DNA sequence: CAAACACACCAAACACAAGAGCTAATTGACTGGCCGTTATCGATGTATATATCTGACACGTGCCTGGAGACTAGGGAGTAATCCCCTTGGC
C-alpha cells in the first residue's frame, strides 16, 4: 500500500487552487475551472436529501 | 524486382518493491626488489698477559795455588874452661 500512497502523492503533488479560483499544477496549465467542479472546501460539507 | 510501412515475434534492458526506529558483531593485506640503517663478520693493529732466552745477583761446588803437618837428617847454634892480650887504673 505505501508504494501506491507515494506513487499517487508524487503524481500530484504540485497542483493547487490559484487566486483565479482555478485548479491548476506546476506548469499553469488549467485541470478544473473550479475545485472539484464546484469550488468549495472539502470540510464544510454535509449529506443532505433532495 | 526493389522499396514503403505495418504486424507478430524475438531479444535486450530499467526501475521499483512502506515509513522508519533501536541494538549487536566481522572485516584491523600481502611476497618481492631495492635502498637506507644498523648488526655482524673480518683485518690490522697496539695494549696487556704469558713463555723463551739472556743478563746480573746469589748460593754452592770446584780446580788450582800456596800454605801447613809429621817426621827426618845432620849440622848450626851454643855450655863450660882456658889463655893471655889488652884495657882500665895509678903516681
Amino acid at each position: 500500500t505505501g508504494y501506491i500512497q507515494r506513487r499517487l502523492i508524487k503524481s500530484m503533488e504540485s497542483v493547487m487552487v490559484k487566486y483565479d479560483a482555478t485548479v491548476r499544477n506546476s506548469i499553469n496549465q488549467v485541470v478544473q475551472l473550479r475545485y472539484g467542479e464546484d469550488g468549495l472546501a472539502g470540510e464544510s460539507v454535509e449529506f443532505q436529501n433532495l
